């Protein structure tokens, strides 16, 4: 079976609004979400529907952009680095589970190159 998705809200986790987190939602996530390669990454890997029975035997820290989007919308993150770490987990999982040269890996690599450009332009904390 699929595991439960990663937590996207938590009543005990403190909250704040920052210009860097707003940039991650309004610029970084927005750009990646609408990219033509985004769709396999817009929700948790459904190993049942995709017929990937070993996926969660190999990947123990799943992550996807649907989860990241909810975390940003729900004010789950305290700082930008927590969000950046989640994007990197998503990319790394893809590179670990799949083989170099697979189309899904090429898609992830393209999304990551775009992501790193946008993070290079992260605004300073106000
Ligand atoms: C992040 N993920 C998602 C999982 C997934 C696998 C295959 C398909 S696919 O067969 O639809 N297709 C493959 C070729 C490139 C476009 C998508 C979708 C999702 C695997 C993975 O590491």
């Amino acid at each position: 079976s699929n595991p439960p998705p990663p937590e996207t809200s938590n009543p005990n986790k403190p909250k704040r609004q920052t210009n860097q987190l707003q940039y991650l939602l309004r610029v970084v996530l927005k750009t990646l979400w609408k990219h033509q390669f985004a769709w396999p990454f817009q929700q948790p890997v459904d190993a049942v529907k995709l017929n990937l029975p070993d996926y969660y035997k190999i990947i123990k820290t799943p992550m996807d952009m649907g989860t990241i989007k909810k975390r940003l919308e729900n004010n789950y993150y305290w700082n930008a680095q927590e969000c950046i770490q989640d994007f990197n987990t998503m990319f790394t999982n893809c590179y670990i589970y799949n083989k170099p040269g697979d189309d899904i890996v090429l898609m992830a690599e393209a999304l990551e190159k775009l992501f790193l450009q946008k993070i290079n332009e992260l605004p300073t904390e106000e």
